[PDB]
């Protein structure tokens, strides 16, 4: 539904381009992305360094969906690349709170090929809150 | 244009066998919302040093990432300088195994390490 | 005899293409010196129920582990009963990947999360 | 009697500030079924050791697991001996940081690299 529109941002932010919002609900963010030239290797492919972008953005993201306000600041994050998205191609970035202490948030995201439904790459992102 | 834009204002100062040192300021264009170096990029660099790092052995295959981590311990500011030290921990055949520290260039510390597993060929 | 013992009364509840549901009461035996679930029998029953969802394939091959993450959100206490749940993401050719998730048996509330790469062959 | 029972055979080589070393020679006790370090007692040993590290700060604190990776690059054959090495890489005010190498004591090889946070109080 919601157009984002990261491209006119200043900041590191800015490499997601436009991504479009389909649903925000309480501690899940669903996204999704077309891959552009912008997003990609030389190769052609999602570029490992903005599938972590993804990972980091979309979690935040989940965590701001959150009874508490709170982004937090990243203490340790993991992401597993299992099959390759191409340029051209639409991507769907689905970000889970695992959880939500007082001091730390634990967060999952996966990313799949929206046309086949297999996961592209699985993030967890720990991040420290206050 | 694509992607790798992104590393565009790197320099490498140093890259020998399985070891690779880049050095970079933090400027707006890496920052996040609240003005540190961007998780995001942190993990680029992981990824393009590391890679680096195994270009710069014998068999200089790049690999396709499989796995990789990140230890965030420390923020880096807008205007700090960085050094993104990578080390090629093994090469298998199939598998090499890489790890990468972001130091703060005037205090020494460490800002984040990563290790970043890649499958070769 | 050899380290899997540690592993004895763990119940398999189903095997089932791509999933693994074991179960377990925690014991003293399985505990640290604070009485919750020690973080390395955690490791290794991700280690083990996720070889075991990998098994559960016509190419029932174990694979030797690469890279596995474990994320710890809640103790698991003496006397608890928890659920173990493997679920195979992706089996290639050459990599295998693996969830796991321990769940209170009652409340259904994560205890941990682990991701456990393998190389096949 | 509770699971740290598996680290009977470990001995401590020296425990020095930031930086711990064990040893031990893997017998079957610690192997899995091919006959090698068990993935499952190797996190074992990264989570205790690290935690040795930690204790030995003026901040005597042990803290609890909170994200825990491993990466295994070699085997551990039986009746070899290894050693364990922890480094803290940060202590923090709530958050500890800490890194664990195993390898091969006659070549200095590595089996595994760990990094383990650990939450304060």
């Amino acid at each position: 539904t919601e157009n984002l529109y990261f491209q006119s941002m200043r900041n590191f932010e800015r490499v997601l381009g436009k991504i479009t919002l389909v649903s925000a609900a309480p501690g899940k963010v669903i996204c999704e992305m077309k891959v552009e030239e912008e997003h990609t290797n030389a190769i052609g492919t999602l570029h490992g360094g903005l599938t972590a972008t993804l990972v980091d953005n979309i979690s935040t993201m989940a965590l701001l969906c959150t009874e508490r306000g709170a982004p937090g600041v990243s203490v340790d994050m993991n992401i597993t690349y299992m099959s390759p998205a191409k340029l051209g191609e639409d991507i769907v970035i689905t970000a889970h709170v695992l959880k939500q202490g007082k001091t730390l948030a634990f967060t999952s995201v996966d990313l799949t090929n929206k046309a086949t439904g297999k996961l592209i790459a699985q993030g967890r992102h720990t991040k420290h809150l206050g």
